[PDB]
C-alpha cells in the first residue's frame, strides 16, 4: 500500500505565497493521478486540482485557476499557492486515483493552511440502530447526468475514505449495507441496517463534463445515529 504524506502548512498572511508537498512512499503503476482537497474548518471538501504521473495532464478548480500550481518532481507532488485569500484556509489532503474505483481511490493525513486577514444533499439525516437511511444527490445534466458518481465516509478529524465508485460499486473494507444508484440527473446513497460507526459526514461526488472547473463534491450531508 502507498502511503502518502502532505507537508508545507502553517501561516501566511493574505497575498503571501505557500507550497506544499505530497510525498509518496513508492512508485505504483496502479496509481495515474494525484489530486488536491481542501476542507475548511466545519466546512465541505473541495477538490482543489490534479497532475497525471507524467505531470502531462493538470486541471484546477475555478476558486484556485490563476493563483494555483501543481507539479511533481519525479516521488513529490507540489501545490504552489500564491495570492493566498482568508478563503484558503483549510487542511489541505493529498489523494491518488488509481485506474479503477473512485475519483480519490486512498488518502494523506492533511496539513493545516491558515491564511491571516453543485451537488446538493440534505444537509443532515438521522436514524436508529438497525434504520434504513438513504442520503440523496441532486445534480444536473453536466454532472451526475454525463458521469459516475462516487461516494465519501469521512469521520470526525480525518481523511474521507471511498466508499462508493462507479454509481454502485464498493471498494474491499466496504460492507455491504452501503449501496448507492444513479437516476437521470440524480443519486442515492443507501445504509441498511444502520450501526453506531456509521455517524459521519457523508458527500456523493461527480465530475461536470462542461466546464469542470465548478466542483466535483456535493454539499455533504451530516448523518447522526440516536443510541
Ligand atoms: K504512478
Ligand atoms: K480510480
Amino acid at each position: 500500500q502507498v502511503q502518502l504524506v502532505e507537508s508545507g502548512g502553517g501561516l501566511v498572511q493574505a497575498g503571501g505565497s505557500l507550497r506544499l508537498s505530497c510525498a509518496a512512499s513508492r512508485r505504483s503503476s496502479r496509481s495515474w493521478a494525484m489530486h488536491w482537497v481542501r476542507q475548511a474548518p466545519g466546512k465541505g471538501l473541495e477538490w482543489v486540482a490534479v497532475i497525471s504521473y507524467d505531470g502531462r495532464l493538470k486541471y484546477y478548480a475555478d476558486s484556485v485557476k490563476g493563483r494555483f500550481t501543481i507539479s511533481r518532481d519525479n516521488y513529490l507532488v507540489y501545490l504552489q499557492m500564491n495570492s493566498l485569500r482568508a478563503e484558503d484556509t483549510a487542511v489541505y489532503y493529498c489523494a491518488a486515483e488509481e485506474g479503477d474505483g473512485g475519483f480519490f481511490d486512498y488518502w494523506g493525513q492533511g496539513t493545516l493552511v491558515t491564511v491571516s486577514s453543485v451537488l446538493t444533499q440534505p444537509p443532515s439525516a438521522s436514524g436508529t440502530p438497525g434504520q434504513r437511511v438513504t442520503i440523496s444527490c441532486s445534480g444536473s445534466s453536466s454532472n451526475i447526468g454525463s458521469n459516475y458518481v462516487n461516494w465519501y465516509q469521512q469521520l470526525p478529524g480525518t481523511a474521507p475514505k471511498l466508499l462508493i465508485y462507479r454509481n454502485n460499486e464498493r471498494p474491499s473494507g466496504v460492507p455491504d449495507r452501503f449501496s448507492g444508484s444513479k437516476s437521470g440527473t440524480s443519486a442515492s446513497l443507501a445504509i441498511s441496517g444502520l450501526r453506531s460507526e456509521d455517524e459521519a459526514d457523508y458527500y456523493c461526488a461527480a465530475w461536470d463534463g462542461s466546464l469542470s472547473g465548478r466542483g466535483v463534491f456535493g454539499t455533504g450531508t451530516k448523518l447522526t445515529v440516536l443510541e
